[PDB]
């Protein structure tokens, strides 16, 4: 409600009443921990989805993985009185989160390996909501809920968006993409903590009118918003870029000790190509056709990559 | 921008880096003060729109009416020490800052800045909006704002200082002068109006919240206005306003009961028309009030004046 | 406590956890606003303490006075109801706030005075001073709100609960809610500046001092008996204890320049160490010619409301000693 | 330094402008990254203290020891360019960061190895090498770390650097803290030492300069030796508790605290031994004693909480039990 903050654009120091939005996403440790609802119900709960087929659940977020593996021991021990013999295991990640067309329920083999006894067509995925928030000295407890209606979009009550001067935000405990004005809106950098597949709401979108889904930067399956402040001038969507790595970070540079040379023609499209190649030396001379500069690169855990439009002559 | 702020609805408080949309509309103390780049070229332009046939120029904002009011006195003495017959005078803004359709533009003389149509200069050749907000400056009580000119004419309010967000159930279009609120109870709808100016620019598209798909005529706040253009400024059963308590000082809307009034929902009480006061000529209050298709609470004007009623409620 | 802030010299913008002092004397409206515990009880001390021994009060801080002054009407009312011959009556101060002897004690013809003039009817011999300590605090819109408590000890000192003193990094504070004492590290630790909202007369607590071993009680440029540090920072080289300065005056600000208009040139033959005195005579002329004995450049200027005086080692050349303004705190 | 904050005990959110101690050693990521001021001339710093007689250089703080790794390369790089005999290696720290009696000298303009942070060789003792011969002197800009610039001493001392030493008291909470060492104090009744967390131990001596209540102070009651970097002040003691010599000084991640090691339990009879060094709570079997002894306590006891789990103070003895497979620190600072 009431905020009070350093503003160097304005070159003043205020301390008032408003909407503050912060950065949650480049930090060291985690704030908030989603806590679910009893789980005397999500025991019949899951005997339901259990009876009914429901061989596993992927989870939306890393959030919700690290929720049930934190409660898989209590379920378990708090089940068998009168359910049956059933295994419920909390595995690994292995990349980007993917979505599930099948919902849990209505008022187990979770993401991780992609074995062939759970098939994915009859998954669960996005069936929890946020109710409300809890006090917490050490963290920040999030409660949770089933869903009533099924929707094929992101969690609302957490999404924080703003554009207070010439800086633009699209954020949540995930994401944290900014803009920037210059001469002309354009995006600056994304910071991309995990990849999910959920979809930005349409009610936390800013300069959304008259958008063709082809020019976006960040596409709308990896719930990239859909808005012009999300669009970068000559490049086109990015769909065939690093999203399979972790720590994706995207900005616009050159990769350590590398040379981009223009050309009138030169490669066009295609995947995304690595820098180093380790056997081979380190690449220097890139071509493209159409392109501006500083070029965007995915800088993720590995090292460095370039565009979709950006490859070794 | 680094800073702290306390959370309510996530009960926590914390300090870090982000972006932080203040209210300072409600304020009852000024916190700007627009300052001209060059006095001595405003001079200059004033007598270049002279020669061009520009008899005066109409404020966009209370700042700007200021910024002149200001300049009066240096304007004055540099006319004086150029000699030559002109005169700057500035009247109180009678009702609302409205448009004008030519520019300052670029390739006894009574230099007017506002007030009535004189007859020597029609409200019909008269300036508005040519200036842009360049960059602030250091202050103790007013942080200066430094003005320039524009190149390109443009009909939308000034996206320097415009400042809108949406974190959780909660959504605000605001600048140094609207603060507009909507809020999320089981749908989304608009809370909260506080108004304390009445423009005529347009509000950017660029700081626009939900701007997919929008009705021109089932917006509250009129596009004319610098209502945004969003699908929160919106509530059931209502359209466009475009005949209210415009012209009012210090008018705030909200969704509430006025003193007297009772809840008639009747299908029959004649057709929309403009607002209604609730005052019987400085008399008696109107309790008898309907609507043919409302929704509860109704809609009001908090005018310091007193109290108003929406254009689809008329007095039975 | 947690916060972000800008380091100059540091070339940085950070933010996290640690301790913040702030600077609240250098500010126009008041941040801070004591409060007794209530009302109700003070008029039991106020009638006990004029029972025993004591026939008035005097306050340590100019927020006590406020203090004071806010709740006569509330502690006078309830007096009356009481069926009680008293009042309290708040006159205004002048100088600096001396100390008392007696305490308050916790559980129209007479006349409970509060912080003036010595008088026939309240000797100073029968007056307390430094009574109650701070208890907590208490949010507060406009004004924080610090609550107050009967002090069951005797002690001289200032109070801990506001003090904040820090160091980091060449350059170093002592301060509280009147008092800013700024030093400053090149090549050698020497006092830079001072601002006081008034002038008390408490001890500063050794708990809340730095580099205080080995300290000499001569050395300090502010005596320790009104509430200076007894540190090594409170020093500058050259000078000494500057006990008979201008401690009566109000807005005052201890710094080292010159003062308008003026010059000071070393010499051995100049006089002696005496009270200070000021640049302008009663007249209202200048004098501009100065010397000292053993004095370090630039002198020690102090800024008050009345005009521009010199420390106690600066003496004027020739002019005379009979239309000059000399200081006589006696501090 | 202009800026804001919140105060749990003012209950007040407010902004302005003084001085901000900010803790430094409780972080994820360095904020500070030491460089040299010139890479050509320390070679010459280097040839010319080999020549003189010095056979290595013993760091101060870790990131001492991390420029020194960082820029080792470099170094030999640049002596190998300019045909010297002459190779600086780097070890790795095995313990606190111990003290040396030579000093490198300012700047001027078969194998030979210039050792750093090594053990007690043979080649090269420790009589014959370096320590704290630099000073900082500029801060730089950057976004992820700043730069500390260095420049050689001109005078010797054994004091720390002052640069970065940060200590602050505002009513009833002080702190002693520099980039390594966080020493808290609080008052309930009394001022008493609260909580210290170290990220190494070094054995410069705290300056007078940023002390506090440092009057008429005994050396033989501060909790932490002052031949370990422990500020000579009155904030550095609690009561029943005199100087922890040998304590485990030689492990690393140490957090001194006051509380209860998880399943042990201590009496304050009088029955008890005397002092001695610390005694971890598992021994080679990893079984909790469950039994100590204490003469003159003040209950909490002491806490060391290194990575090995638990340690005690002093004065907490076993109880009915003999020397044999517990583990006890071997330092004596």
């Amino acid at each position: 409600d009431t905020g009070c903050a350093i503003d160097i654009t304005r070159k003043e120091m205020r301390c008032g009443s408003g909407i503050f939005v912060h950065n949650d996403v480049e930090a060291w440790v985690d704030r908030y921990k989603y806590l679910p609802e009893t789980p005397r119900s999500l025991a019949k709960i899951v005997h339901k989805a259990h009876k009914e087929g429901v061989c596993g659940v992927r989870s939306v977020t890393r959030l919700e993985h690290q929720m049930w593996e934190a409660v898989r021991d209590e379920l378990n021990v708090l089940l068998k009185e009168n359910a049956v013999d059933l295994s419920v295991v909390v595995n690994k990640p292995v990349g980007r989160y993917r979505s599930a067309p099948k919902r849990l329920s209505m008022t187990f083999v979770v993401d991780g390996p992609e074995t062939k006894e759970c098939p994915d067509e009859h998954r669960a995925w996005n069936s929890m909501q946020i109710e409300d928030f809890g006090f917490g000295i050490t963290s920040t407890r999030v409660w949770l809920k089933i869903r009533e209606e099924s929707t094929d979009e992101c969690d609302g009550a957490i999404i924080g968006t703003a554009v207070k001067g010439h800086v633009a935000v699209h954020s949540d405990l995930s994401y944290w993409i900014e803009s920037r004005y210059n001469d002309t809106w354009k995006l600056e950098r994304a910071v991309f903590g995990e990849v999910k597949s959920c979809t930005w709401p349409e009610t936390h979108t800013l300069w959304g009118d008259g958008v063709e889904e082809s020019e976006l930067i960040i596409p709308h399956t990896i719930a990239g918003p859909k808005s012009k402040h999300n669009r970068r001038e000559g490049y086109k969507t990015q769909n065939q870029g690093p999203w399979d790595e972790n720590g994706i970070v995207l900005d616009f540079d050159y990769c350590p000790g590398t040379k981009v040379t223009i050309t009138e023609d030169c490669g066009k499209r295609g995947p995304s190509v690595r820098t180093t190649t380790d056997s081979g030396k380190l690449i220097t001379d890139w071509c493209c056709r159409s392109c501006s500069l500083p070029p965007l690169r995915f800088r993720t855990e590995n090292g460095c990559w370039y565009g979709m439009e950006i490859r070794p002559v």
